[PDB]
Protein backbone atom coordinates (compact mmCIF):
# COMPACT_ATOMS: atom_id res chain seq x y z
CA UNK A 1 0.00 0.00 0.00
CA UNK A 2 1.27 3.87 -1.08
CA UNK A 3 0.97 7.09 0.65
CA UNK A 4 -3.00 8.47 -0.60
CA UNK A 5 -4.26 11.87 -0.77
CA UNK A 6 -8.33 11.55 -0.71
CA UNK A 7 -11.07 13.80 -0.45
CA UNK A 8 -14.77 13.09 0.57
CA UNK A 9 -16.06 14.67 -3.11
CA UNK A 10 -13.41 15.88 -5.77
CA UNK A 11 -16.83 18.34 -6.15
CA UNK A 12 -17.83 21.49 -4.30
CA UNK A 13 -20.67 24.19 -5.09
CA UNK A 14 -20.45 27.15 -2.57
CA UNK A 15 -23.02 27.90 -0.33
CA UNK A 16 -23.97 24.11 0.31
CA UNK A 17 -24.69 22.56 3.42
CA UNK A 18 -21.87 19.75 2.39
CA UNK A 19 -18.19 20.16 3.10
CA UNK A 20 -15.02 18.84 1.83
CA UNK A 21 -12.86 16.53 4.37
CA UNK A 22 -9.72 15.63 3.60
CA UNK A 23 -8.64 12.06 4.34
CA UNK A 24 -4.71 11.29 4.54
CA UNK A 25 -3.31 8.08 4.75
CA UNK A 26 0.65 7.77 4.34
CA UNK A 27 2.43 4.86 4.30
CA UNK A 28 5.64 6.60 4.85
CA UNK A 29 7.50 7.49 8.17
CA UNK A 30 6.07 11.28 8.35
CA UNK A 31 8.58 14.13 9.60
CA UNK A 32 7.14 16.88 12.16
CA UNK A 33 7.92 19.57 8.91
CA UNK A 34 5.06 17.10 7.00
CA UNK A 35 2.09 19.44 5.24
CA UNK A 36 -0.85 19.45 2.97
CA UNK A 37 -0.64 22.48 0.89
CA UNK A 38 -4.11 23.72 -1.37
CA UNK A 39 -3.12 24.83 -4.36
CA UNK A 40 -4.96 26.08 -7.58
CA UNK A 41 -4.94 23.65 -10.81
CA UNK A 42 -2.80 26.96 -12.47
CA UNK A 43 -0.28 26.85 -15.52
CA UNK A 44 2.31 28.85 -13.38
CA UNK A 45 5.21 28.54 -10.79
CA UNK A 46 4.84 24.91 -9.37
CA UNK A 47 5.68 26.90 -5.74
CA UNK A 48 2.23 28.35 -5.84
CA UNK A 49 1.91 30.49 -2.75
CA UNK A 50 -1.87 29.56 -2.63
CA UNK A 51 -3.95 28.22 0.70
CA UNK A 52 -2.85 25.12 2.99
CA UNK A 53 -4.33 22.52 5.76
CA UNK A 54 -2.62 23.89 9.63
CA UNK A 55 -2.32 22.11 12.31
CA UNK A 56 -3.18 18.54 12.48
CA UNK A 57 -1.41 18.18 9.20
CA UNK A 58 1.77 18.31 11.24
CA UNK A 59 3.54 15.62 10.60
CA UNK A 60 0.46 12.60 11.12
CA UNK A 61 0.60 9.30 8.84
CA UNK A 62 -3.17 8.94 8.94
CA UNK A 63 -5.80 11.35 9.61
CA UNK A 64 -8.81 13.81 8.34
CA UNK A 65 -9.17 17.52 8.25
CA UNK A 66 -13.20 18.72 7.43
CA UNK A 67 -13.06 22.06 5.57
CA UNK A 68 -15.90 24.60 4.38
CA UNK A 69 -14.72 25.98 1.39
CA UNK A 70 -16.27 29.36 1.75
CA UNK A 71 -16.24 32.23 -1.51
CA UNK A 72 -12.88 34.35 -0.27
CA UNK A 73 -10.10 36.01 -2.27
CA UNK A 74 -8.99 32.58 -3.45
CA UNK A 75 -12.42 31.59 -5.33
CA UNK A 76 -13.27 33.93 -7.24
CA UNK A 77 -13.76 32.05 -10.75
CA UNK A 78 -17.17 30.62 -12.31
CA UNK A 79 -15.34 27.44 -11.24
CA UNK A 80 -11.92 26.92 -8.95
CA UNK A 81 -9.82 24.00 -9.96
CA UNK A 82 -8.24 23.29 -6.83
CA UNK A 83 -5.87 20.15 -5.52
CA UNK A 84 -4.66 19.34 -1.61
CA UNK A 85 -1.15 18.06 -2.17
CA UNK A 86 0.64 16.26 1.11
CA UNK A 87 4.63 17.46 1.29
CA UNK A 88 6.67 14.96 3.00
CA UNK A 89 8.90 18.03 4.89
CA UNK A 90 12.29 16.43 3.80
CA UNK A 91 13.37 17.53 0.52
CA UNK A 92 9.43 18.78 0.12
CA UNK A 93 9.13 16.03 -1.74
CA UNK A 94 5.39 15.25 -3.21
CA UNK A 95 4.30 12.40 -1.10
CA UNK A 96 0.18 11.88 -2.08
CA UNK A 97 -2.12 14.46 -3.70
CA UNK A 98 -5.91 14.79 -4.30
CA UNK A 99 -7.63 14.52 -8.10
CA UNK A 100 -8.22 18.00 -9.86
CA UNK A 101 -11.57 19.15 -7.16
CA UNK A 102 -14.09 21.92 -9.07
CA UNK A 103 -15.42 24.44 -6.79
CA UNK A 104 -18.20 25.65 -8.56
CA UNK A 105 -19.56 29.49 -7.37
CA UNK A 106 -22.96 29.53 -8.23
Amino acid sequence: SRSSLTASMYEYTLGQAQNLIIFWDIKEEVDPSDWIGLYHIDENSPANFWDSKNRGVTGTQKGQIVWRIEPGPYFMEPEIKICFKYYHGISGALRATTPCITVKNP
